[PDB]
């Protein structure tokens, strides 16, 4: 029957007069029960003796539910007149709305991080329509290497890939016409500096492979190029 009971309570101090067999007990008589990743000082099977300071700190996780955006689901489309390294957002459809759940850490009652963990749709987006390029032979492989393409690109062109200063080279790795021609540029861009970098690589990489890195003498030893 111990009246004297000062619980600091994740900061909050308060007086209690309520009975019970130890510490535990006597949170779960003020109705705040040690839960989850709650912990106290004296331990929760400690006596109850008078004057007693009680510590508890919480440590919980809660559900939380917050309602978000949902974006539209994007519906692809050929277009057989654009390369397959551009993609373009054509309708960009309409966004709707969930109810997105968040997992959240909380500490005293101070969030402290959340995850999303559901989400149930309330309203449905309508669809966007995001317009693929499929002009056959616009394929683009892979690329390999990279901070050597990127180096002779840092070395040759400043990085700059739409370079065209204007002397007799083309683009990132400085293409002359005839050689952007003869390896097949053509099917990307009219020259070596209206294609992307990788479609510039994919072009390059013919180059590179009848002669090796020695196509940019300055720039693949600068590089650090075999």
């Amino acid at each position: 029957s111990a009246k004297t009971v000062q619980l600091n309570d994740g900061g909050l101090v308060r007086t209690v007069h309520l009975p019970a067999p130890n510490v535990a007990g006597l949170l779960s008589a003020a109705g705040v029960p040690l839960l989850q990743s709650d912990h106290v000082v004296p331990a929760a099977t400690a006596p109850i003796v008078e004057g007693m300071q009680i510590q508890v700190t919480r440590n919980r996780i809660k559900k939380v539910t917050e309602r978000l955006p949902l974006p539209p689901n994007a519906r692809r489309v050929e277009d057989p007149e654009m390369n397959m390294s551009r993609e373009v957002v054509e309708d960009p459809g309409v966004p709707g709305t969930q109810d997105v759940t968040f997992a959240v850490a909380e500490v005293n009652g101070v969030e402290t991080g959340r995850l999303p963990v559901a989400n149930v749709v309330v309203t449905p987006a309508h669809e966007a329509v995001v317009r693929v390029g499929t002009k056959p032979g616009t394929e683009v492989p892979p690329v390999i290497d990279g901070s050597i393409w990127d180096a002779i690109a840092g070395c040759e062109a400043g990085g700059n890939w739409a370079i065209n200063t204007g002397n007799g080279y083309y683009g990132g790795v400085q293409f002359d016409q005839g050689t952007w021609e003869a390896n097949g540029g053509l099917r990307y861009a009219p020259r070596a500096d209206l294609a992307t970098r990788e479609e510039q690589i994919a072009v390059a990489e013919v180059t590179r492979l009848r002669q090796g890195w020695g196509a940019w003498p300055v720039c693949a030893a600068r590089a650090g190029a075999r």
